[PDB]
Formats: C-alpha cells, structure tokens, sequence
C-alpha cells in the first residue's frame, strides 16, 4: 500500500526554486543535512534525560555517511528522535509553509540559497544534487516509514518492512548524472571540513 500527497503549494514552489535557479554553490546541501541530523540528536539527548528509556531502541548517537558508485547514491543516515508518519506527510516535520515564506521574503531582501537552513526548510536542498530522495525513519512512538519524492508536486508513503533501523532517520540521495563528485571520499571530507567541522556528534564517512 502506497499513499500519494500533493506537496502545499508554496513547498511545491520551493523545490521548484532549487531544482530551476543558476546556484553553483550546491555543496551546502550537506551542511543542511547534517545540521538536520544533528537537530534530531540534540531532541532525543533531550529527551533521554528525563525519560532514559527513550534510548532502548538505541543509545549511540551519531551520523553516518554511506557513499554507493553503483547505485548512485549519497545516504545520510542519523540516530536521532525520528519522525512519525503524521511528521512525515507534514513536511518532514518542518514549518514549511511560514519557512518558505520567511526564505522567500530574505531571497528578495538579499539572500542567496546557501541561507536556506535558516528558514527551517534545509531539507529541500537535497534536490541541488538530487534527482529523487528517499526518507526512512523510526520514532519510538510508530512504526518504520519510507517517504518518497522526484519533487514534480507529489511524494508518496509507504510502511518500509526492509532492514529495521531502531530508531532515527536515513536521507538517501539519489544523485544526478552530473552531481556524482558527491560520491567521491575526499569531496565528502572536504565539504564535512569545511562547512561541518564542529558538529557534536561523531560523523563517520563510509568507504567502498
Ligand atoms: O527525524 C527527525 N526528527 C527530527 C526532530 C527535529 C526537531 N523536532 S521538534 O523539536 O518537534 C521541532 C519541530 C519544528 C520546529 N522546532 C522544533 C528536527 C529534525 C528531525 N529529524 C530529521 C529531519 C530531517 Cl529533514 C533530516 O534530514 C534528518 C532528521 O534526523
């Protein structure tokens, strides 16, 4: 059972806005992932101080980066709080519609996108270099779900059965043709030097 959604209207125009703009500057994305992730682990360290039960479905925090040449994707994988299916459908639990709002209001102010993850709405800079984004996640209070959009005003949700994960998120880039410099080892380190380096929690870059 797969259930299809339209994104809101303003969501559909940002991702609109990142797939169509002229900005070279599209490394930020991992920036805005991992400063995702590390929103999701800051909430469950929260969390797990008064409630540390919060933490049986796993107590390692932390953020993994798997890069796979064959099937062209660049997976950022957390073990933070999660989302639930409602979180999911609700923008990846974002404040989307006010977000892109405020980012379109700085855009005519004198903003460039590299600022989008001030807006709360980082999460749509997975399509600078993504052609489709798979979201996995695990909350303690529901079961595994697999959020799906090649943007074009819709994305689908469906129960994910493959591989339990315990509790956090998986953002799984599937990259464009042209974008597979994202796959290379010292590219990776690089951006993660230059844009990440002072992150708390421990970020692992897989090798092949
Ligand atoms: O899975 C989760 N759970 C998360 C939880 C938070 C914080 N959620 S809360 O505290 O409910 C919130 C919501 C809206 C505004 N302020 C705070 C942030 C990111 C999260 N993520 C997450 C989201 C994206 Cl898009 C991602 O790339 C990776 C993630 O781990």
């Amino acid at each position: 059972e797969v259930e299809t959604f339209a994104f809101q209207a303003e969501i559909a125009q940002l991702m609109s806005l990142i797939i169509n703009t002229f900005y070279s500057n599209k490394e930020i994305f991992l920036r805005e992932l991992i400063s995702n992730s590390s929103d999701a682990l800051d909430k469950i360290r929260y969390e797990s101080l008064t409630d540390p039960s919060k933490l049986d479905s796993g107590k390692e925090l932390h953020i993994n980066l798997i890069p796979n040449k064959q099937d062209r994707t660049l997976t950022i994988v957390d073990t933070g709080i999660g989302m639930t299916k409602a979180d999911l459908i609700n923008n990846l639990g974002t404040i989307a519609k006010s977000g892109t709002k405020a980012f379109m209001e700085a855009l005519q102010a004198g903003a460039d996108i590299s600022m989008i993850g001030q807006f709360g709405v980082g999460f749509y800079s997975a399509y600078l270099v993504a052609e489709k984004v798979t979201v996995i996640t695990k909350h303690n209070d529901d079961e595994q779900y697999a959020w799906e959009s090649s943007a074009g005003g819709s994305f689908t949700v469906r129960t994910d059965t493959g591989e339990p994960m315990g509790r956090g998120t998986k953002v799984i880039l599937h990259l464009k043709e042209d974008q597979t410099e994202y796959l290379e080892e010292r590219r990776i380190k690089e951006i993660v030097k230059k844009h990440s380096q002072f992150i708390g929690y421990p970020i692992t870059l897989f090798v092949e």
